[PDB]
């Protein structure tokens, strides 16, 4: 499947793409404002994610640090990124269907649209000013708005027992971005697309 990743933000982002135990395609790349990066993701990929990283420094070996979404100091991510990270999540060719969503479960750094480029389903977007409006206790110094699990590490926020409810903090994310997951047991905002669809992830869509 083809994913075109587009940076419409006015600032540089370092895109990342991983399935948690391996890179997808090259795993990461710098995207200046306006740049587009096309990656190929193997059919049958389960549990893939794409995200943006901000304020990164890398040396010539591709080693360094980012203020949001750092994936163990690598340009080319093999593992998932450090919150806060707005996430584009997907599972492809699962019994004939692709499943896509955006998630704020690991916080929010950059606004995002995640849309098919082929026919037969809708896109999802979270493009509100979550950082600007972020509750004081969730604001990340490096930038971004953390989820409450990351900050407080409780059973209720992290849904450790598999029983948890919405909270004051999950409801903040949900109010600004209804079409994104706000906590682990949120009512799903997953979109079902035809198997073998293609997609575009746009950072800063508006």
């Amino acid at each position: 499947a083809t994913f075109e990743i587009v940076n419409r933000c006015s600032y540089t982002v370092w895109a990342a793409a991983s399935k948690g135990d391996a890179a997808l395609d090259a795993g990461g790349r710098q995207l200046n404002s306006g740049e587009s990066w096309t990656i190929n993701v193997e059919p049958g990929t389960n549990g893939g994610k794409i995200w943006a990283r901000t304020d990164c420094y890398f040396d010539d070996s591709g080693s360094g640090i980012c203020k949001t979404g750092d994936c163990g100091g690598l340009l080319r991510c093999k593992r998932f990124g450090r919150p806060p990270t707005t996430l584009a999540e997907f599972s492809l060719n699962q019994y004939g269907k692709d499943y896509i969503d955006i998630s704020n479960i690991k916080g929010f750094n950059v606004p995002m649209n995640f849309s098919p480029t082929t026919r037969g389903c809708r896109g999802v977007r979270c493009a509100a000013d979550i950082v600007g409006q972020c509750p004081a206790k969730l604001k990340a110094p490096g930038g971004g708005c953390n989820d409450a699990c990351t900050v407080f590490q409780t059973s209720e926020y992290c849904c450790t027992t598999g029983k948890c409810g919405p909270t004051e903090y999950s409801r903040f994310f949900k109010r600004l971005c209804p079409d994104a997951f706000s906590y682990v047991l949120d009512k799903p905002t997953t979109v079902t697309c035809p198997g073998s669809s293609n997609y575009r992830v746009t950072f800063c869509p508006t």
